[PDB]
């Protein structure tokens, strides 16, 4: 009835788009990375560190907490 | 290293700029004030997460709650 339920399920195809553009491209660069749990900090700041030193947005931010959560991810069943 | 972090940037400002709009419409809807935010903010992620959750929802939520916050802050 109220907005509160509309707006979520409208964010459930937002989050759901996200989801399905980029899980599969997030795997790739960590195929590329193969990181470990030994410099997955290491990779992971850097990779902040150059992602940030060209302008930052909320898209950049959730992209990188989208990033950081697949390489945890990554490394606790790759590693 | 390099690449990864110029990828992102690429990824983050398409979603910047796929959704901005999306999330500044449904602020229209909800009129949010600094005195119901939490309610507002609360029953949302209530209704995203009744179908399941995946990270790519929980980003959204989180991009919308700092929409939603930075508009409670200026009024």
């Amino acid at each position: 009835s109220s907005t509160m339920g509309q707006v979520g399920r409208q964010l459930a195809i937002i989050g759901d788009d996200i989801n399905r553009r980029y899980d599969s491209e997030f795997q790739t660069m960590l195929q590329h990375l193969q990181p470990t749990a030994e410099n997955a900090y290491e990779y992971f700041t850097k990779i902040a560190t150059s992602l940030f030193e060209s302008g930052i947005n909320w898209g950049r931010v959730v992209a990188l907490l989208g990033f950081g959560y697949r390489l945890a991810l990554h490394v606790y069943q790759h590693g």
